[PDB]
């Protein structure tokens, strides 16, 4: 069923995740990529409206599946024994965003405004579906080069969003907020800002601000690149040590950096090509 409706074509890349291979849907030639999950390492694990025991990512995915395309499609899924193959959308050609920043490093700022305006939209739309990422990095988030548009993947490490405190995390260490750290308390939002804030850093500057629980603690961000000023101001307000001190979704989106946004179309003719 899933070995004859799929065409499995290479390992695209393989850990806490799981294993994804490329693929092909046999019936209409479709690109996907089939992640392989297995059931000793899913902590999470949620029901469906039928009421059957999947991992969480699958609600999730199923949360937030629609035609916005900012976000990965879960086209179907498979039980197996000791695992869950999940077959998700596959952009082609794409690449992801740490590999990108990897071979281009520091990304100009109209670059960088283009694709983090497109992130932000898909961490909103995740949000709106009640579903929070917690693990918004370079490396989870595919860029369909010919389209210029982006995708935030791997939904993993997510959970339903909620307004309380979440007091679990497994995402990227490097991108969780102080709070987290010293804590082990973080509120859906305002650490997904946070985590925001280091993928700007990451996307104007090529790097991760902080590699240290100390360096996250302390939160001074210093700027090794040539950032703007707005674009500095906007990724300081991100990463303020307090949850609330950080801006919502809506006044990173109307912060002065954020204006004047390419559309997808026109940053991949300019910068994809
Ligand atoms: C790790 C991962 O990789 C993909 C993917 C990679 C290349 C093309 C299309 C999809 C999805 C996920 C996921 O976890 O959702």
């Amino acid at each position: 069923p899933l070995e004859s409706q799929y065409q499995v074509g290479p390992l695209l890349g393989s850990g806490g995740f799981g294993s994804v291979y490329s693929g092909i849907r046999v019936s209409d030639n479709l690109p996907v990529a089939i992640k392989h999950v297995e059931k000793d390492r899913i902590s999470d694990w949620g029901e469906l409206p039928n009421g059957t025991r999947v991992p969480m990512e699958v609600v999730l995915l199923k949360k937030v599946s629609s035609g916005f395309s900012g976000v990965i499609r879960l086209l179907d899924w498979f039980e197996r024994p000791d695992s869950f193959v999940l077959i998700l959308e596959r952009p082609e050609p794409v690449q992801d965003l740490f590999d990108f920043i990897t071979e281009r490093g520091a990304l100009q700022e109209e670059l960088a405004r283009s694709f983090f305006w497109q992130v932000l939209e898909a961490v909103r739309h995740c949000h709106n579906c009640g579903v929070l990422h917690r693990d918004i990095k370079d490396e989870n988030i595919l860029i369909d080069l010919n389209r210029g548009e982006l995708k935030l993947i791997d939904f993993g490490s997510g959970a339903l969003l909620k307004d309380t405190v979440y007091t679990d995390f497994d995402g990227t260490r490097v991108y969780s907020p102080p709070e987290w750290i010293r804590y082990h308390r973080y509120h859906g939002r305002s650490a997904a800002v946070w985590s925001l804030g280091i993928l700007l850093y990451d996307m104007v500057c090529g790097d991760i601000p902080f590699e240290h629980d100390e360096e996250i603690i302390r939160g001074q961000v210093f700027f090794r690149q040539r950032v703007s000023s707005e674009c500095q101001h906007l990724i300081r307000w991100c990463l303020a040590l307090r949850p609330s001190d950080r801006p919502t979704f809506e006044e990173i989106q109307n912060h002065p950096w954020m204006q004047d946004v390419l559309l997808p179309q026109e940053t991949a003719e300019i910068h994809l090509h």
